[PDB]
C-alpha cells in the first residue's frame, strides 16, 4: 500500500479523484490539502470535507486548508465549471449538518475551524516525508501553489517528494487560456519552482490524456450499474455531480461528454504501467502577456538532434495511455463507486 | 483577374506557391519580394528567380530582395536541395526589376526596392491591393513603417501560425511568426484586412499523399519527366524529418494553400476574430492567442483578423486538381 | 513605547539597526526574523542572535530564522566581518523563541515559525502593528500570503528602494528590493500601510565620517574600548569597497535609519505615492518607479527622500547614545 | 573639417544643435534627417527647415523627412516641453512663407514635398558611407528610429558609421519615465539594434552631462551681448525660443534654468577632448513595463569584479565634461550664435 497525500481544488473532477484515491487499496491517503483554483480555498475545503462525508470518511482523513492565490498574481476560479459553489449539481444540506469534526483539528491541536492557518499541513507532511524510505507521494490536481509554499519552507524536502500531477497540455492547445492549461496558468511561477527545486515531477495526467478520458453514456449507465443496486441517493448524487460537470462542459468548450481529468493523476499512482512516459526539460512560461502557464518542452529537439540537449530533463511527462488504459482506468473508477454505494446503502 | 504581389521565402512550399499564383488564370502577379527565413534573404531571392525561370517567366515578373532580418531580433539562417539548378542559374534572363530601378546589375538591389512598385498598386487600386505572405512578414511589417497611410488599402493573405493546433518549430508557434512576431504584431494594429488563410490547422490536412504523387505524375510524366522527377524531389526533400521530428506519415504543403485562397475563398471556413500575437514571451513568442476554444460582460477586444481554421467540403480536392493542373500546364512549357 | 518587530539580514548596517531599535526607550522589539541576502539566512540568523549576545539581551528577544530564498528567484548568497565573534558564540544563551515553540534545540527552527507570534501580535494591536524591514522582504510576503487579512493591520517601516538617485548593486536598484522584487510587490498591492523610510535617497548622506568616528569613540571608549574597537571595525568592514565600486569617501550607514523612522518620524520628509516595482524588466527589476520627478493609480505609499532640517544630527545622536548605553553594560 | 549628417526631432534644442553644427567650421554638414519626437516627424520635417531658413541655409542643406513612429511602439510626442508646434515661443508665419526650395527634392527628383517618403535618406547616407576613408558621422538627438531602420535595410554599413548621440541617463535618474531618457524610451528597441549592430557608438551627452549643461542668466546676457548688436530681431527669436523652453522645463521638471542638451552631442564631434570618455557594454531595457529606455551598463561589475567580464563593450560613454568643458562648449555656442546674428542683420 502507497501512503500518499491529496492536494486539489474540488471542483468535480477532483472529488472523483478523492473517492479513487481514498477508496482505492492500493493507496493510503494520509491527508488532503485544498487550494485556489477551482473556487476560493475556503470552498474547496468545503467541498473536500463534503467529498469525504458523502463516502464515509469526513472523521477518517485529516483536511487542511491551504494558501487562498497564488504566489505572485491574483486568484482566478472557474465557477463557469464548477459553479460558484465550486460542485454544482446537487443540494449538500444534509451532507453539511451531517459533517463530523475534521481529524485535522485533532491532529494540530485546535479547538475549532476559525483556528485553520494555510501553512498547517506543513509539519504533518515533513512527518511524512522524513518517515518516508525514498520519496513521499503527493497527488496534486488544482493549483500547485500549497506545494511551492512548502518548499519555500522546507527545501531540503524537495529531494525526497514525488509529484504526481493533473496539469499542462503539450501536443495540444490548452482550455482556459489558447496554449495553457487551467492549474498551470493560475499559478506559473508555482510550478516553475517545484521544477527546479530537485522534486520528481510527472505531468501524469495534462489535457493530451484527460480529453481522451471522457465521460459518455457508456460510463453513465456503468455507474448507474454499479451503484443503483446499493445506494440510489448515492447514484442520484454522483449522476448529477457529472451531470452538471457536462454541461457547463458544453456550454463553455463544446465538449459532447466531459474530460474527468483529475483520477487520472490517482490513476497514476495505482497503476503506472497503463501509461506512457518520457523524461524531458520543461520550462513554464511566466514572462508571456498571453501564453503564461504553457509548458513548454525539449521533446522536439531530442527527437530532432538528440546529442545537443543544452538542458536536463526535470520532469516526466505522459502523454498517452498505454492500451487498455482508458478500460484499466474506468474499471478501477467505477469499482469504488460501486464499494462506496455499497458502503452507503 | 486579381492583381497581386506574392511575399515569400522559397523553401520548396514556396515554390509551390509561385508556381500556382503566376499560373493561375485567376491571378495576375505583379512582383515577386523575398525575405529572410531557414536561408538568407540572398538565398530566397536567387530561389524565387529560380521558380520563375523553370516556369518561363523569370523574364515576365519582376523580384525583389528584401530584408535580411527580423525587426528587433537575430535571424535563424540553398534552401531548395533536391536538385541540381546549374542550367537554370546558367540560362537565367536578367530580373526586370532591374530595368525599373535603373540598375546595372543585382548587386545593387536594396531590401526597400520594392517601395515604390507596390505603393503605386497600391494607390491604383480600387478597394485594396492583394498580398499574399508565406514566409516571416518582415518586409511587410517595414513597409507599413515607411507607408503607414497605405494599411487600409492593403488586403493580406498568408501562410501562418497555429490556432486550435500547437505549433512546429516551436510548442506552439509557427515558423513564420515566431521568426518575426513583431512584424506580424505591427501588421495586425496598422489597419490592413488581414486572413490567416494557411495555419497549420488547415496546413497539417494537406498532405502529399500516394495518390497526390500519382496524380502529379499523370499531369506532367507525358509532357516533361525532367520536371516530374523535379517535383517530385522537391515536394519530398524534407519527408524523413517531417516523420521522425513531426509524426507525419506523409509530409505537408503549406504555402500554396494561401495562394489558393485568393484563387478560390468559397472552399474556406472563416471566422473573424481578435489575434495577439505574443512577443514578451521567452519561450512562447509568435504564438497567435484568441478565444477561439471558448464557445460574458466582459471587453471585447476589437476583431483585427479572419481566421481560417479548415477548408470546407471538397476543399481538398479543389485546392489539388488546381496545383495539379498548375504542375500540368507547367511541364506542357517545358517539355 | 512602541510595540515592533524587526525583519532583517545582518548584516553590519543590521546590527547597528537592532542595536537601536532594542535599546532605545521609544520602540520595544517583540522579536527579530531573519531572512536572506548576501548571506544564508541561517548566518543571518546567527548574526541576529550576536548582535543581542554582545548587547546582553539575547536572553530577552527570541529570534526566528525565516525564508532561505526569494519567492521566485535565486538567492544571490560571516556576514558580520572585521569581528572574532568566538566569545559572543560560545556565551550565547538559549533562544527564547525556542521555549514559545516548544523546539529542544536550533536544528527545529522553521521559516514560519514567526507566524503566529506575529499574528497575535497583529490582533492585540489597536491599529496596526509596526515592522521594520531592513532586508529582502520574503519574510513578510509569505506571511501576507498565510494571512492576507492581517495586511491592513500591518504598518511597514522599510531600508529599501531608491527613487530620485540611482541604485547600487544594480544601475537603478536597491539590493533589498531587486533581490526578492515580488516580495515588495506583493505587500505593496496587499493593504499594509507601507513606508519607504529609508531609501538610498537619504541612507546615501547618513555617512559615517571622522566627525561621527570620533564622537563614537567619546561615547564608548570611556565605558568599554572593546567596544570601541568591535563597532568601528563592523562600520568600516566594507569601506574599501564601497570607495572603489560606489565613489564614496565615507561609507554609509542605511537600516538604523529605518528604525529611527519609527523613533522619531518627525525628522523625515514624507509624500504620499504610487510605487511600482519592476518585476518584468531584465536588466531593471527592483525598480521604484513615480512620478516623484514630474511637477505635473492610487497611492499604495510613503515616500521619505530628504532629513528634514537637523534631521542627520538627530540620527547621529540617537545613534551614538544607544552605542553608549551599550558600552557601559558591556563594560 | 568633418563630413557628418544630423538626425534630429527639433525640438528646441534640436534647433540649438543644427544652429552649431551647420555654422561650426570644424564640421561640414551633409544633410539634415528628421525622426519622430518631441513632434511627429512632419512637424520635425517642419522645424528643421525652419531653424535653416531663420540662419540663410534652408536652400543649402538638404533636409529628409523620416519614419513617424518606433520600430514596435507608437508614437509618445513632448508637448510639454516644445509646444503643440515642437517650437513654441515664437511666430513663425515669415520664415514659413519665405522658405526657400527643400535641395533635397532636387537630390530625389521629386516635383514637391508631397512625395517625401522615410526612407528617402538612405541612398544619400550610403553614398556618405561608401565615400568614408574610415567611418561616416551621424549625429542623432531624437528616436534613433531612422537610424535603426537604415541599418535593417543596409546592415552592411554599420561597421563604418560611427554615432555621437544625445540620449540615456547613467548615473542620475531619467526625465519622462523615472529611470529613463526620452531619446532611448521613446524607441528602445531601435538604440538596441543599433549597439548589436557594429556602429561605432558614444554617448556623448547623457542627461548626466546635459544636466549640467544650463540656460542661466549668465548665459542669455552672452547671447544677447554676441547678437543684439548684429541682429536684435535674431536676438528676439533665439531668445523667446530659450525661454519657452526655460517655462515648460519649470512647470514640468522643477529645473530653474532648462538643460540645453543636443548642441552638447555635435559638440562632442566638434571637440571630442572636452569629454570624459568610458568603453563599457549597454543594454537597453526592451522587457521592463515600468522601465523601458534604461540604459543599464556593467560599469559596476568592472569596478567590483574586473576579470570576470563577460559582455564585450559595445559603447562609448561620457558621463562628465573634462575641466573647461562648460566653458568651451558655451564659447563654441554663442560664437555660432553670433556669426549667425551678422548674416541675418
Ligand atoms: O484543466 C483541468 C483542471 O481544471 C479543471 O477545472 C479541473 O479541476 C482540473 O483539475
Ligand atoms: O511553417 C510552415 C512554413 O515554414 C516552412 O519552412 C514553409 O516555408 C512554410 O512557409
Ligand atoms: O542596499 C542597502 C542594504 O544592503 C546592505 O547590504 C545593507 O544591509 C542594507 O540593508
Ligand atoms: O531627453 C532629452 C531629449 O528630449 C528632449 O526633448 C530634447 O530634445 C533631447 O533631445
Ligand atoms: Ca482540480
Ligand atoms: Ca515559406
Ligand atoms: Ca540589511
Ligand atoms: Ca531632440
Amino acid at each position: 500500500s502507497i501512503k500518499c497525500a491529496l492536494d486539489c481544488d474540488p471542483g468535480h473532477d477532483d472529488l472523483a479523484m478523492i473517492m479513487l484515491a481514498v477508496y482505492s487499496p492500493k493507496l493510503d491517503v494520509q491527508y488532503i490539502s485544498t487550494t485556489h483554483g477551482n473556487q476560493t480555498v475556503n470552498k474547496t475545503y468545503q467541498n473536500a470535507r463534503r467529498t469525504l462525508n458523502l463516502i464515509k470518511r469526513a472523521d477518517k482523513i485529516p483536511v487542511y486548508r491551504g494558501y487562498s492565490k497564488p504566489l505572485t498574481r491574483e486568484s482566478v476560479a472557474c465557477p463557469e465549471i464548477h459553479g460558484e459553489s465550486g460542485l454544482g449539481g446537487v443540494d449538500w444540506s444534509e451532507i453539511d449538518r451531517t459533517m463530523p469534526r475534521n481529524p485535522a483539528l485533532d491532529i494540530l491541536g485546535y479547538k475549532d475551524e476559525s483556528e485553520l492557518r494555510p501553512d498547517d499541513f506543513f509539519k504533518h507532511l515533513h512527518r511524512l516525508v522524513s518517515a518516508a524510505e525514498d520519496k513521499f507521494d503527493i497527488i496534486s490536481t488544482g493549483s500547485e501553489t500549497n506545494i511551492a509554499q512548502y518548499l519555500l519552507a522546507y527545501p531540503e524536502d524537495a529531494k525526497k517528494i514525488r509529484m504526481t500531477t493533473m496539469a499542462g497540455n503539450f501536443m495540444i492547445v490548452g482550455n482556459i487560456m489558447p496554449f495553457a492549461e487551467f492549474n498551470v496558468l493560475i499559478d506559473p511561477e508555482a510550478i516553475s519552482n517545484i521544477l527546479q527545486s530537485g522534486v520528481d515531477y510527472t505531468f501524469a495526467a495534462p489535457l493530451d490524456i484527460t480529453h481522451t478520458v471522457l465521460v459518455t453514456e457508456k460510463v453513465i449507465n456503468d455507474i448507474k450499474a454499479a451503484t443503483e443496486p446499493y445506494s440510489p441517493k448515492f447514484t442520484e448524487m454522483i449522476i448529477k455531480l457529472l451531470f452538471f460537470f457536462k454541461d457547463t462542459y458544453r456550454d463553455v468548450f463544446g465538449f459532447i461528454d466531459p474530460p474527468l481529468h483529475d483520477p487520472v493523476a490517482a490513476f497514476h499512482l495505482i497503476a503506472p504501467e497503463w501509461f506512457e512516459h518520457v523524461r524531458c526539460h520543461v520550462d513554464i512560461e511566466t514572462k508571456g502577456e498571453y501564453t503564461y502557464g504553457c509548458c513548454c518542452t525539449n521533446l522536439i529537439l531530442k527527437k530532432k538532434d538528440p546529442t545537443k540537449i543544452v538542458k536536463p530533463d526535470n520532469a516526466t511527462v505522459c502523454l498517452k495511455l498505454k492500451e487498455g488504459g482508458h478500460d484499466a482506468f474506468w474499471n478501477q473508477m467505477i469499482t469504488v463507486w460501486g464499494e462506496i454505494a455499497k458502503e452507503i446503502g
